[PDB]
């Protein structure tokens, strides 16, 4: 599929989602973060809805991500409270976000220590019942995944507990692919991909990383997402980060190897992950 | 306690194991990667060893990280009868077990080797041998060397440990227990990994958290040098976890302007996102 990005770029969005379904990626994991910058520099954080604000973009970028093709979207959400609550309360309850799992045909589905974690209140105990509820009520929808994560960071001991149930009632082990159902709440596969923010870091898709995960870290708050940056990252995955043919030294020219073999000496200490601080905010240096 | 990178670079090698010592890391993960290309650019392929020449270089760089304060180095190394030349060495060579002992290191393997491995002799030699280096430097106690072999995906193995658990002891285990129980002793979460070139992390199983500092150079592991290992550690330490934390609340309109500019005019400048030059990716 020789493409250029440039070329990938101008596609029709048809034609993106038809690639991606055929390359993909199949799985992506992508924490909406920096919103809290994000609304303090776009937002009127004097007036605005932070909620509803941050409401919007989240649905905007859900949308954004499968059009493009990708099944399924692991999403971290939680990893004061009252507030924290009611974001989550909205992920269910929210008018114009069902109307998008409906018209997208997504199934929704919730990961996580949230159970046990959330407050024992009024108001957690709602939160946990519209979770599951949204899972049944969606249940219909076969076109999308979305898996939003509520203190889904440690499965260790809800895979030991899982495990233990299983195996009393089947009379053996599950296996990698009962796990992760039993987790997840349906099979899903490792993620291609985790777009990450600031800081190089990764968290909350359990079981699902793998080292063919492709890793990307935007510098603006993920709200600033536009259909171009998803493109340019989407095409690295598809057609960067396993380039064929895939590199041959053993025939390589004198002067490529030379000037490869320079660059690695000349500069030994260019490290991504490596950034500067300004002002109390993190900067990758690149 | 107020440093700049400057002043970091700059101080005695013992003054920085203390800070790290005392402020992490304590778990470090660092897979030595893109050796082959970096064996065909710093020696001759026509007569040098690559088992002997790599062996020599993670000896140097393992003794790096120990010196400088960190307790804990996980490192992937598989995941073929090459492949278990290299193995050996770990647990045979000469140098490499001078090392251990020299600098106190007790040695553990992971991953599911014991399983993977060629149902062979050659095999079931190394299977041996591991189980024999972790039992010879179980005295040591300074520093802790974690070798992944297989030790990419531990579902399945947690899960039968936890089975096998709930029978010996009619409890499910703890998240500690699990973690012993895959690595042998308990271990911290990872506190940072050093990858290579294309963003991946991979072989740490139960130990990645969001506090993770993540790195990914740009040459291959053997270019390593005591400057950029302290890049890194300054960064983590110092910056990954700076304060007084961002108070937007607070700032001036003038550098409101500035994100703001920096993030609008920039809408796509995406870390990760890189390009090929003659069949190799660069960030
Ligand atoms: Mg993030
Ligand atoms: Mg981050
Ligand atoms: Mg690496
Ligand atoms: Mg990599």
């Amino acid at each position: 599929n020789l493409v250029s990005e440039k070329e990938f770029l101008d596609l029709p969005l048809v034609s993106v989602a038809e690639i991606v379904r055929c390359r993909g990626p199949k799985v992506s994991v992508f924490p909406f973060d920096g919103t809290r910058r994000w609304f303090h520099l776009e937002c009127n954080p004097q007036y605005d809805d932070y909620q509803q604000a941050a409401l919007r973009q989240s649905i905007r970028i859900l949308k954004m991500l499968f059009e493009h093709g990708i099944e399924t979207v692991i999403s971290p959400i939680f990893s004061y409270i009252v507030q924290a609550l009611e974001g989550m309360a909205l992920l269910a309850n929210d008018e114009e976000i069902l109307s998008f799992y409906k018209e997208h045909e997504v199934h929704v589905l919730f990961y996580g220590d949230y159970k046990k974690r959330l407050p024992s209140t009024a108001q957690g105990a709602a939160v946990v019942k519209s979770f599951d509820d949204l899972t049944i009520s969606t249940s219909s929808n076969t076109e999308h995944r979305l898996c939003f994560g509520v203190f889904g960071n440690d499965a260790a001991e809800s895979v030991a507990q899982f495990s233990i149930s299983w195996n009393e009632t089947h009379g053996k082990p599950p296996t990698r692919r009962e796990i992760i159902e039993g987790y997840y709440g349906e099979y899903v596969d490792k993620a291609d991909m985790f777009i990450g923010f600031g800081r190089f870091s990764t968290f909350d898709f359990p079981l699902l990383s793998s080292g063919k995960t492709s890793l990307y870290f935007t510098v603006a708050p993920s709200y600033y997402m536009t259909e171009t940056t998803l493109r340019r990252i989407l095409y690295d995955h598809i057609y960067l980060r396993h380039f064929r043919p895939k590199p041959d030294y053993s025939a390589m020219s004198a002067d490529q190897l030379n000037v490869l073999r320079n660059r690695y000496r000349a500069q030994p200490d260019r490290v991504f992950g490596v950034g500067c601080v300004h002002d109390g905010i993190w900067f990758a240096e690149g």
